[PDB]
């Protein structure tokens, strides 16, 4: 292709032409696409993501975008590919899904880079072990994907797919990004082992045991590094020997992934979803308190979440079908619409996992807890109605993906998403004050405050769900405001996020600042020791190569 | 565009081509404008200022000027212009109106630069405000132009401007030059406060105050850089905190300014022109003299001027309206001409400001003073004929722009400019001294002796005007000998320059050798420490990069 | 000498022997001083001032300090002192009085560094002209020594020394540092013209037309640079030709100053201190409201400062002897105190100068102009008691140096100063608002707000004094928490400050911040170009050489 609408920083529409003709040449006419016009700026469906940009964008639609995508074959295009980029000095922006929306999407943080499609092509579930109780996976399979290929293969019994909510998304893109889920095995991260990736140099790499090699048969002879098999231990056990370094692969440029083993887990042989509302507003205190101790006692098994009440009902329904009024509904409103819908202020679902007796005794102990809050009911997913979100979550916390989510973008007109996600500790206190604090800048900015906590061990994620019309400029700016001055707040009182979209990396990484912002000056060593080209998603993070000016590029 | 009538030193013509095409890509070709040939040449007028070289040329008519002239649209541009430059090496030569007559116009210094026309596009007065008393602008605006501004905004009663003579000249253009003007505010330099500008490496930045940061409010959020508002304090002090490094912008290539903050003069309440007739030649010392004391006791308040005979004449007529002779008039003729205009062979013009009881008292102490010069006359605009020089210096000192002034060109023929500009005690002995030498060099030279002191606070400007035909080729190297010889003479009397023509700023920066050129050596060593490439108006001020070898350049 | 106390980083005792061992040879052992011990840490008196370490000390007291201290005995050791500095890298750290208290007194910002005493040895008055008005000092010279020679020349009736409040600072250490000052020449570092420093490679350089070289006559033959003498116009017009890089000098590491030319205004021929005391806390707002015409009309004179009640009682009397109170007085109180000493809340002291008729005319207008404030009352020096701060000021209003001032320092037991100086707009409402802020700061640290706005021409410098016993450790660490939020809130609402102590100088320069830190990271580049092993004051305005880490150093 000719002319992108925007290029890479220092960088002639000759070279970006010499480049692209050349990667043309490899993955072949079909893989590439150059991004030459407004028309091509359209912002998808949650089922038919854009590739090309933020569909949800805070900021101006056509502001981080990219001179075009490519989507490589197999790893050895990925490896060549990664040579001209070391050539040219061409940014690369990885991907598996796109569907990494409320966080930028597909959009490239330094724009006019190419963005790699790893997903299309590398699409394969490499493996599923019974006995290791794991698989391995591409780029490529969503968890649709993988749910599917168990249920053909009647493995679905045998065991279960942890999920985040909407299902689309990539089983290693929300794995290397630290997404949460649902089951016990709700924590991504924590749950794979055994990575594949290419350096900036475009070297393979295995981790963990992924390093020590299968013994040479006559079958696998001759096969490519990247077809050979792994050793027997590779997905069984992470930490290998010598450092361990996976970690410098999660949220960050230090390099492609290509295949990664997660774990799965065995059918518990027992479940039951069930609900607990919380009458008052204020009883969130109180249920968070109750909740510590369940936590660290494993009385609660699963990554169970306490749902604001205007995210049940924006599944449930438009704000539009609940008041004409345009600004934030008030305390009284908000008391009306549980009451319509039978849910509490507060509503925490959760569930149990085992053996009836084992359930039958957690059961108890949960239902005891929960009952010194006056007023709370305890409803299981047949008590209610047939459109409960209820009924939906019983199977996200069994591994059945779901797309009933969705509805909730849809509380505005033009629906978009943007996340706030601080940490909080499993405290009354401390939950309380971080849900005020969040609540009253959503009022300064004309927004209805809507969020859910997820209970970690030691930690609860709050996730603020800023909604907003994408069209509206003024809004967008509110919410701009709104976001910044968030950031800044809860870190004036010792609350940090544990991902942002695009448009903040840079601030959030400087929260990160202790002695003198020590944190970031380690990761750019190492980035510049590892990819002294800048080649790979410069700025991710925070994280910016050598060649970038902090003052041209920060933001 | 094609083939550069002349080129960058070190550059293909294949170079060119690629460079230029890009530009074109983005200011698009209305914006561009390449030299192919002669007829692009033409000198034009003050009206309409020629952009690829000098009109006054004392040198060559073709000798400065540039490969192509380039309009950036607004900052990113520029930002954008000077990266393609660094690729290239190619030089930029930046100007905001292009109307520095008498001091090279429009040319580069080097030849084959691309000359940036700041002006043409970014051509906005950004704010006036009365409280501070200060506006801001580009460098598209005119004197005129700012004049005009208030006065629509009925804001002439509020505030007054400063103005030079002829109104054309570019508002700050004319202050980074640190030129002069006749109200009180008349030292343009020092009345600035907050200036943004680009680094040869492209990136932003804000000085002074300009630094401290506008807090963020909703409706600023998004914007970039460039368009973001100043902080309060901004424009109301210039100092800021640490370094004060604004200097390094006045009269050299440390970067291209954008933007800049100027004071405003508020209406004094008060006025009246007033002119003193000096009978004698002689007459010059006792003047100065008693002028030394009425300047520091602020008996006088804005920047008088010592107006020579010839000045006001050439304003009134052609040399040819009063004399058939071919050489310079002598003493009987200048005295003959004074008696026919009603001026002295010396006039100085002045004013007071402020209320009638100020007024009056300062008037009388001034007229008391000068009166010991015997023979002295004092007129008030009313008082004189209704073409009189102080009928329209009335308007000057009151911040109305004007362009009776050009007329003095028109003594001679093919009328062009050349200011010489030796800067001189407030004192009667030294005044004298300087203007005695310049003038027997003048008679040397064949041209009749004109000039002008303005009288700063411990200081004086002469300004030689040094009038000459544009196609006489001996008249010129008589010229380009006059100026020469000029600066060595006051030069070995203790005599400098505050400003010149860009065939003699190397000459200039030689004669400011003490200790070695210590002070030369200290600038290029900021000067390569700043801008590696010399991309920026390499030459200006004798400043040269170390890529430009001090024989081949040098002149 | 043997063992310091403390050392330069990265510095072993046997280099700092053999560098050391060296100066002793150069400037002799009378002029060396090392600190080996604590009874050397002594805090000394504003009239023998300590030059190893922070009098004032906020932080610990031997927290900043001297490795040991060194008086160059003429220019020709400084260029001597700095070549050594350099074979060791070891930190030099100028100063010409230590009188800089408030703001770190002669302490170092990097413990260890040898101090120059630039002032000891090079204490010569140069020059005074007459005719020009202005004179030539040496780091030496204080207010008071400076009024003594014009005195002693019987030179006093001719011209006027512009002064700070306490008489003994170095006229140059201040002006280098754009310290205020009350007559019509307040502005200290506007009124200079050509300086002359030593580079940190050594070499001499002159500045402005300090650089025009003076003829060579027979008699100044063979003079060292140093000692050779300026040229004519050198002190008179500080513009010079090519970059004005002065700028460079003031509050930063750039150089090491040794003259520097000095204007003096010529006097007046007429004076009147005067007084108007405001009645209300609240007229502040109106009364800035009627001075900002009144400033930029030029009826107000020299520069006039609005002082707290407290101010003028601190210098009156102690704390103790106004209330056994231990914590901040009451608005009653403060009430209480005005009316026992017939002051206002608030009290605006100034001046007029010149002959009589506009004098009186000037005072009308002041007068009649302050009147809108009702209760409004008018004091002349001779119609108040003998101990008046305003017969205090009457002195420093006409050049005449005093030491009534620091009475004001002892309002706690152990005096201690320490200066917030935010900038201000000269706006009745932007000035309440300023001193809200900074006054419940105040408050919550348990510490009476005491302070003086200074008003420019379009800017008023709030001056905050902090007064606190530098006995009480928790007393201390509440006001560094002072001053610490105090520069945030003043930032989060465009308020910079001009000038801070040592322990601030980082935080402050990172206020300054738009477009990503750029001003901080020109002037490094400036800094490293200049100056390649950092030897000069490293960390003075947050300015580090790239040796120093920002990690380990910042603060
Ligand atoms: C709209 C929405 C989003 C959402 C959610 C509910 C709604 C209504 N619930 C989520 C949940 O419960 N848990 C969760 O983690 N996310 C949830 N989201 C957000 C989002 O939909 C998901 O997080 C989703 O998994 C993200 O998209 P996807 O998984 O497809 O990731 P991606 O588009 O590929 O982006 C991945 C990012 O990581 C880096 N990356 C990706 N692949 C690679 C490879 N191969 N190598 C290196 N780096 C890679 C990139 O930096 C990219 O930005
Ligand atoms: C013919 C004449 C000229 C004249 C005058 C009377 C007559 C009859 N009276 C003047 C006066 O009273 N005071 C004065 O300062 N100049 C007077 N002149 C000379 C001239 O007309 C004016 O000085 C005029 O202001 C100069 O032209 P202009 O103001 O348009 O300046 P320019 O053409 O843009 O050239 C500016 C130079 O400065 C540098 N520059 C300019 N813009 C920038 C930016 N944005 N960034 C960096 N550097 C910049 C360039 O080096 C350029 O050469
Ligand atoms: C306690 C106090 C202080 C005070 C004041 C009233 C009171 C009660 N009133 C002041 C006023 O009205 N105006 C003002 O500017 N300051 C006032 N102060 C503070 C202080 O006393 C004065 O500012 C005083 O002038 C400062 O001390 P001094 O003038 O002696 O300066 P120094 O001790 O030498 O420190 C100078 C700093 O600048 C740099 N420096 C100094 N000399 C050089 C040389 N030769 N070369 C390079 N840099 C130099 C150093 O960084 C040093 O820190
Ligand atoms: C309580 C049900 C969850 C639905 C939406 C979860 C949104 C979400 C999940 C994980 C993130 O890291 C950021 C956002
Ligand atoms: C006395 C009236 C002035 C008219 C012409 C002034 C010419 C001039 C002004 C300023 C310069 O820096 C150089 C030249
Ligand atoms: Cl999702
Ligand atoms: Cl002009
Ligand atoms: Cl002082």
């Amino acid at each position: 292709e000719f002319r992108p609408l925007t290029l890479p920083p220092k960088l002639s529409l000759s070279d970006f032409n010499e480049f692209i003709q050349d990667i043309i040449r490899i993955v072949g006419s079909e893989n590439v696409e150059v991004i030459s016009s407004k028309d091509q700026i359209v912002d998808g469906s949650y089922m038919k993501p854009t590739h090309t940009h933020d569909p949800h964008h805070v900021m101006d639609q056509d502001y981080f975008l990219a001179s075009a995508i490519v989507a490589p074959r197999n790893v050895a295009d990925v490896q060549s590919i990664v040579g001209l980029a070391n050539k040219f000095s061409f940014p690369l922006w990885p991907i598996s899904i796109g569907r990494n929306s409320g966080y930028g999407g597909a959009a490239p943080r330094v724009s006019g880079s190419v963005v790699l499609d790893m997903g299309k092509n590398m699409n394969r579930v490499l493996e599923v072990n019974v006995e290791g109780a794991y698989c391995v996976v591409e780029p490529g399979v969503t968890y649709h994907d993988l749910h599917n290929y168990l249920e053909a293969n009647n493995l679905r019994d045998k065991l279960w797919l942890d999920v985040p909510d909407l299902g689309g998304g990539s089983v290693l893109g929300n794995a290397v990004e630290r997404g949460v889920g649902y089951t016990p095995y709700g924590d991504h991260w924590m749950m794979h082992s055994g990575m594949e990736v290419v350096l900036a140099n475009g070297e393979l790499l295995r981790t963990g045991m992924g390093a020590l090699p299968d013994p040479k048969r006559p079958e696998t002879m001759g096969l490519k590094p990247e077809d050979q098999p792994w050793s027997k231990i590779a997905h069984l056990f992470p930490y290998g020997f010598g450092p361990y370094i996976d970690g410098l692969f999660s949220q960050s440029n230090m390099g492609i992934v290509t295949k990664i083993g997660i774990w799965l887990m065995p059918n518990p042989r027992g479940y039951q979803s069930y609900l607990i509302t919380l009458p008052k507003d204020g009883d969130l205190k109180q249920a968070v308190d109750i909740i510590r101790p369940l936590r660290l006692g494993m009385a609660l098994q699963n990554v169970p979440t306490i749902r604001h009440i205007l995210l049940d009902a924006a599944v449930l329904g438009d704000k539009r079908s609940y008041s004409s009024r345009t600004e934030p509904l008030s305390d009284e409103e908000l008391d009306k619409i549980a009451k319509q819908l039978n849910l509490g202020r507060w509503n925490f679902y959760g569930a149990l996992y085992g053996p009836e007796p084992i359930r039958r005794v957690l059961w108890e102990t949960i239902k005891d807890a929960f009952s010194a809050i006056p007023g709370v009911k305890f409803y299981f997913p047949e008590d209610t109605p047939e459109n409960s979100v209820l009924r939906v979550r019983d199977k996200t916390m069994q591994g059945i993906p779901t797309y009933d989510e969705l509805k909730w973008i849809d509380w505005l007109p033009n629906g978009a998403h943007l996340f706030f996600s601080p940490i909080a500790k499993v405290s009354g206190e401390d939950a309380m004050m971080q849900y005020a604090v969040t609540k009253k800048r959503c009022q300064e900015a004309g927004l209805d405050f809507i969020g859910t906590f997820t209970v970690g061990m030691r930690e609860m994620h709050h996730i603020v769900c800023i909604v907003f019309n994408k069209k509206d400029l003024i809004q967008k700016r509110k919410v701009q405001w709104l976001m910044r001055t968030l950031i800044d707040d809860c870190a004036a009182n010792g609350w940090g996020e544990y991902r942002t979209h695009l448009a903040f990396m840079d601030q959030i990484m400087e929260t990160y600042n202790w002695n003198n912002s020590s944190f970031l000056r380690f990761n750019e060593v190492l980035k510049n020791a590892v990819d002294p080209n800048g080649i790979i998603a410069p700025g991710k993070s925070g994280v910016w190569p050598s060649q970038y000016s902090h003052v041209t590029w920060k933001l």
